[PDB]
């Protein structure tokens, strides 16, 4: 997260770190046995780490569970990152409490202007690589569709939205992909891509979760 602040230990209890010897993406807990992340964060050997804050120290509250299966959206396009969503099922269920809780899926899409919280252990520099130890947060709004499309002509589909600041300075960055964008207590986005981090007029693009709720629901119901 570039230009964000330290969330404070376990203040984002639905945030998960996907680990394969190190942290490579974030994700969101939506129920006791399922996480939602981004399709390009797919790999085998994923351990989902819950109740974290410093990802390099065991501080207590952590639950480490292995993924039983990951489901990449079938129409995921790696060249356009259209449909960049993935569901990970956990081997056993997580123990929910005040430090590990899930987040509700939206019933309606959010409107431009809506302010949301984006979190993650990603890079904090736009020009360089500095990965933090504890979780970072950034409050950013959803932009209108015309600004998004005017920033990324020909690269935004209806399953994507831009959120951020056009003046630059604040944005999600690498290490944040897969993580959440929660607005009014509903998961409205997943960190998907961007051009650099915190650059001027190049806001971050997020996968539009309101467009996948029936799919998340039906897939989870059948697996
Ligand atoms: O996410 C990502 C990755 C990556 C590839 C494959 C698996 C896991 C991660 C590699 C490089 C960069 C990124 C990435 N860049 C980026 C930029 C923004 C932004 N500027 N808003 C958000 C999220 C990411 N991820
Ligand atoms: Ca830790």
């Amino acid at each position: 997260i570039v230009g964000g602040y330290t969330c404070g230990a376990n203040t984002v209890p639905y945030q998960v770190s996907l680990n394969s010897g190190y942290h490579f993406c974030g994700g969101s807990l939506i129920n006791s046995q399922w996480v939602v992340s981004a399709a390009h964060c797919y790999k085998s050997g994923i351990q989902v780490r819950l109740g974290e804050d410093n990802i390099n120290v065991v501080e207590g509250n952590e639950q480490f569970i292995s993924a039983s299966k990951s489901i990449v959206h079938p129409s995921y396009n790696s060249n356009t990152l259209n449909n960049d969503i993935m569901l990970i099922k956990l081997k056993s269920a997580a123990s929910l409490n005040s430090r590990v809780a899930s987040i509700s899926l939206p019933t309606s899409c959010a409107s431009a202007g809506t302010q949301c919280l984006i979190s993650g252990w990603g890079n904090t520099k736009s020009s360089g690589t500095s990965y933090p130890d504890v979780l970072k947060c950034l409050k950013a709004p959803i932009l209108s569709d015309s600004s998004c499309k005017s920033a990324y002509p020909g690269q935004i589909t209806s399953n994507m939205f831009c959120a951020g600041y056009l003046e630059g300075g604040k944005d999600s960055c690498q290490g944040d992909s897969g993580g959440p964008v929660v607005c009014s207590g509903k998961l409205q986005g997943i960190v998907s891509w961007g051009s650099g981090c915190a650059q001027k007029n190049k806001p971050g693009v997020y996968t539009k979760v309101c467009n996948y709720v029936s799919w998340i629901k039906q897939t989870i119901a059948s697996n």
